[PDB]
């Protein structure tokens, strides 16, 4: 088996799991430690429900930009028993672009699933149900409901979380790894 596969799958062992809030199903990437990031309108509460049980949330916090302007990530700490791999290091320092990227996402309705997102742009701004948000990037690809908290992958790299989608394009929070530090 060739290395973009392993690393695919291997982040689907260790670091990106199956969750579920009062919202609908999610993907969520673990980072590091007992650190998680889920998409801001997953609105996690206090327990969260993670792959055969449910897990209690001892922080949760929203990423704003220095505008106030929402990145539609929420960082959570949880009473998980072990620690997540570090995968840090995978995330790039900046918020960057890719060519042929892959969407990995992992929902007890879309378990182990692979998307085909393709090239990933840096977009900025967005408005999606609402709600403005800033640092997106953009795919055109006719992402779906169910698929947001999937992580965007590339050649090794860890880059966004997608977050929405209007039918024929679908968008990612950015992520940069000082998000995470
Ligand atoms: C994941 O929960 C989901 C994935 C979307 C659903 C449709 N395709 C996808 O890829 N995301 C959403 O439903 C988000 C949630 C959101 C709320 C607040 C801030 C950021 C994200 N919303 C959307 O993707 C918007 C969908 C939408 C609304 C209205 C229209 N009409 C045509 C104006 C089109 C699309």
């Amino acid at each position: 088996m060739g290395p973009s596969l392993d690393f695919a799958l291997s982040l689907l062992r260790r670091n990106v799991r199956q969750v579920q809030t009062d919202q609908g199903h999610f993907t969520m990437l673990g980072v590091r430690d007992r650190l998680a990031v889920l998409p801001r309108h997953s609105q996690p509460g206090k327990t969260i429900w993670i792959e055969h049980k449910l897990v209690n949330i001892l922080d949760a916090v929203e990423l704003v930009d220095e505008q106030g302007v929402n990145l539609e990530l929420t960082l959570i700490t949880l009473d998980t028993n072990e620690k997540f791999r570090d995968i840090t290091k995978f995330i790039p320092e900046n918020i960057s672009t890719a060519s042929d990227a892959t969407l990995v996402i992992n929902t007890e309705h879309m378990p182990s699933m692979f998307v085909p997102v393709g090239d990933v742009v840096q977009y900025g701004f967005l408005n999606l149900s609402g709600k403005p948000t800033h640092r997106t990037m953009m795919y055109n690809f006719p992402t779906k409901a169910g698929q947001c908290g999937g992580v965007v992958t590339s050649v090794g790299k860890v880059i966004g979380i997608h977050i929405g989608g209007n039918g024929r394009q679908g968008f990612c929070a950015g992520l940069k790894r000082s998000y995470f530090a």
